[PDB]
C-alpha cells in the first residue's frame, strides 16, 4: 500500500529536475539511485542474480537519465565475506554485471559501481571457510562482542592489516575498477563510509595503528586518498566518486560523539579539492546525512542534531550527492537543492517505488516498503514492487 500520512509535494519546479553533468554522464534530473544491497547474488561465486538483477535494474532505470549507483560489490574474495553480495572479481560475475549495465543504458540511465570491502563487517566463519582473513585497521578493537566471538570460535581472529596486505587490496581495488569499466559502467563509487573496511581507517575508535596508517587525521586518511590516486590514475578522474558518512554510527562507528570527527572528513575533503584543483577532480563526493546515522533504523530514528555536513561545501567544490530520510520530506529537499551542485540519493524509497523519479516530479503518493525483504532470496520485494499505475490497478488509492 502507500505510505500512511505523507503529504507528497510535486518537486518539478526545483533544481531536482533540472539536467547536471556527473563525470561523462548528462543525467536529466537530480534524484539518484544510492548503494543498495539486496543480498540476491548467488553463491558459490559471488554472482549477481540471473534470474532477477536485470529486471531489478531495468524497472529503476525507466526514468530516462537517471544516475544509479549499484549495491555494494566486493573487489575481490578477501574483500567479502557475505555469501549473497556480489563481486566484480571474476569472468563469472561480469557475465552477469555485463547484462546489468546493458539495460541501464538501454533505458538511457547511467551506472556506477560500487566498489566495497568489508572489514571488520565481515561473517569470520564464512572467511574461513573460504582459507581467508578476517580484517580490519587494528586488531585490539572490535566491531562488538558477538563478531570478536564469532572469529575466535571459527580461529579467524580479527587481523590488523600489513602494508603489504594494504597494497594488495588497493591492487584489487584497481583491477576491479577496470573490470567495471571493461564489462561497461560509466564509472566507479569508492566506498568509504558507514563503517566499512576504508570508514574503520578512518576513524580513531576502530584505527588504533601506531604506523604510517594511523594515529593522526592525515594517517587515517591514508588508505582512503591511496585507493583514490590509485583510481584516478587506473581510469581517470571523470569515472570516480568517493562516498563519505562522518555522523554515521552504523558498524560501531564514532559519529558526532568524536570532537574530531569533523576535522578527519574536513581534511579527506580538503586533499580532494587540492587534487581537482591540481586537474583531477572526482566526479562527486556522495555524503550520507546526519538524518540517518544507521539506515536500519526507521525513518526519524537516530538523527543526529549536533552537526551538519554542510562544511563540505566550504572545501570541495564539485558536486555533492546527499542522502538521508528525503523521500518523506520533499519540504527539505526543496532547500536543498537551492545549491546548484546538490543531488539527491534516495535509498529506501527507491526499493519500493521502481518510479520513484516520476512521483516526486508528480507529487505522488509513495509505496510503502517491506523491510523484511530488503535482504532475501526473493523475486518478491525486489521486482514486484508496483509503478503508480500499477498500484492504481491493484487498487491501492
Ligand atoms: C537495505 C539497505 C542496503 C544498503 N546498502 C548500501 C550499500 O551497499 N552501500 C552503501 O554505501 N550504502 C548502503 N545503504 C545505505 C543507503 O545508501 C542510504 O545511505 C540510506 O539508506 C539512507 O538513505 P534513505 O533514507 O533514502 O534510505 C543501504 C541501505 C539499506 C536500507
Ligand atoms: C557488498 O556491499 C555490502 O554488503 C554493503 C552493505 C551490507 N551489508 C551495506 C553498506 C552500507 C550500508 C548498509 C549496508
Ligand atoms: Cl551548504
Amino acid at each position: 500500500s502507500f505510505v500512511k500520512d505523507f503529504k507528497p509535494q510535486a518537486l518539478g519546479d526545483t533544481n531536482l529536475f533540472k539536467p547536471i553533468k556527473i563525470g561523462n554522464n548528462e543525467l536529466l534530473h537530480r534524484a539518484v539511485i544510492p548503494p543498495l544491497t539486496r543480498m540476491r547474488a548467488l553463491h558459490p561465486g559471488n554472482i549477481p542474480n540471473r534470474d532477477w538483477a536485470v529486471e531489478y535494474y531495468t524497472q529503476r532505470a525507466q526514468r530516462p537519465g537517471t544516475m544509479i549507483i549499484t549495491e555494494g560489490a566486493f573487489i575481490s574474495p578477501q574483500a567479502g565475506g557475505y555469501d549473497n553480495a556480489p563481486g566484480v572479481w571474476s569472468e563469472e560475475q561480469m557475465v552477469e554485471w555485463t547484462k546489468i549495465f546493458n539495460a541501464i543504458h538501454e533505458k538511457k540511465s547511467f551506472v556506477w559501481v560500487q566498489l566495497a570491502v568489508l572489514g571488520w563487517a565481515a561473517f569470520p566463519d564464512n572467511l574461513a571457510r573460504d582459507g581467508l582473513r578476517y580484517d580490519s585497521a587494528s586488531d585490539n578493537v572490535f566491531m562488538d562482542a558477538e563478531q570478536e566471538a564469532k572469529a575466535k570460535k571459527a580461529n579467524n581472529p580479527q587481523h590488523s592489516l600489513t602494508k603489504d596486505e594494504i597494497k594488495q587490496y588497493i591492487k584489487e581495488y584497481v583491477q576491479a575498477a577496470k573490470n567495471s569499466i571493461a564489462a561497461g559502467a560509466d564509472g566507479v563509487e569508492i566506498h568509504s563510509a558507514n563503517g566499512y573496511l576504508l570508514n574503520q581507517f578512518l576513524d580513531p575508535h576502530s584505527n588504533t595503528r601506531t604506523d604510517e596508517y594511523g594515529g593522526s587525521i592525515e594517517n587515517r586518511a591514508r588508505f582512503t586518498l591511496e585507493v583514490v590516486d590509485a583510481l584516478v590514475e587506473a581510469i581517470g578522474h571523470e569515472k570516480v566518486g568517493l562516498r563519505l558518512s562522518p555522523y554515521g554510527v552504523f558498524n560501531s562507528m564514532s559519529g558526532g560523539a568524536e570532537t574530531g570527527i569533523v576535522a578527519q572528513y574536513a581534511y579527506v575533503a580538503g586533499e580532494l579539492e587540492k587534487r581537482a584543483k591540481a586537474g583531477k577532480r572526482l566526479a562527486f563526493v556522495h555524503l550520507v546525512e546526519p538524518r540517518v546515522t544507521n539506515p536500519f533504523l526507521t525513518e526519524g530514528e537516530g538523527e543526529y542534531e549536533g552537526g551538519s555536513n554542510d562544511f563540505v561545501y566550504s572545501i570541495w567544490k564539485g558536486p555533492v550527492i546527499r542522502a538521508g530520510n528525503f523521500a518523506l520530506h520533499p519540504e527539505v529537499v526543496r532547500e536543498e537543492v537551492k545549491d546548484k551542485r546538490t543531488l539527491i540519493g534516495y535509498g529506501r524509497f527507491f526499493i519500493s517505488n521502481p518510479d520513484l523519479v516520476d512521483r516526486l516530479e508528480k507529487g505522488l503518493p509513495l509505496n510503502k516498503y517491506d523491510r523484511d525483504t530488503f535482504y532475501q532470496m526473493s523475486a518478491h520485494g525486489y521486482i514486484d514492487y508496483p509503478t503508480y499505475e500499477e498500484a492504481l490497478k491493484l487498487g491501492w488509492d
